[PDB]
């Protein structure tokens, strides 16, 4: 079965790890690990398109969006490939990622191999957030810790 | 034609932005770019299994040897697909890279997207050190800097 992991660092004080396991290729991908350094609440949470951390987060370009679709939660028939929504931060910092998602892949088209993971500033509004931005990004907000999703044993 | 880069970090001074080109399927990867914070001299330069950094540098586990060969050169038959020979500090601690590989690939069995690039401590003596650990690591040391192979503009 295809494993995936990613080491999230940004400038701050965010960081934590998130594996990906995927055991058929046509089957969901299971996410799971956990972030600390959060400020307490709902933080949007996105496979961005490129690996690329060569001046920061920003190099990770825009969502992982290969069908050129709108922006969405995880539940939305019209979505992003990588919009996995938000991870809830607890009040001591700590976010406890669990998700399963059938949109992304570890192998393929949809694969997320070799792109960014990247935890935001701020709530993903899931294109439910009353203006432009909104349903083309969520308002998430600045970028607070990412890594590349690298291939795990 | 697909695009990748690896940035290079460590717990030292080593950083370094590394790029990958590969222009089409069958060709060979071009691969560019500059590490600082060497030592003047010769540094093993070599693709390792994973692209796991959770417990540092050591997480990447093993050179990228799906053919499960002998270690070498890049210029040699005998040699891991991770083989890539030896990058070069400057008095000044610099590393300029250019190194054209087709044994490497950004696509197929020999793909190293999401993989890891490491940077070592000494130079590879390329299997031709005269000892059991030249065949297998080519005596290029501890791990200075690695990062995980990602998808690039």
């Amino acid at each position: 079965a295809t494993k995936a992991v990613c080491v999230l660092k940004g400038d701050g004080p965010v960081q934590g790890i998130i594996n990906f396991e995927q055991k058929e290729s046509n089957g969901p991908v299971k996410v799971w690990g956990s972030i600390k350094g959060l400020t307490e609440g709902l933080h949007g949470f996105h496979v961005h398109e490129f690996g690329d951390n060569r001046a920061g987060c920003t190099s990770a370009g825009p969502h992982f969006n290969p069908l050129s679709r709108k922006h969405g939660g995880p539940k939305d028939e019209e979505r992003h490939v990588g919009d996995l929504g938000n991870v809830t931060a607890d009040k001591d910092g700590v976010a406890d990622v669990s998700i399963e998602d059938s949109v992304i892949s570890l192998s393929g088209d949809h694969c997320i191999i070799g792109r960014t993971l990247v935890v935001h500033e701020k709530a993903d509004d899931l294109g439910k957030g009353g203006n432009e931005e909104s349903t083309k990004t969520g308002n998430a907000g600045s970028r607070l810790a990412c890594g590349v999703i690298g291939i795990a044993q």
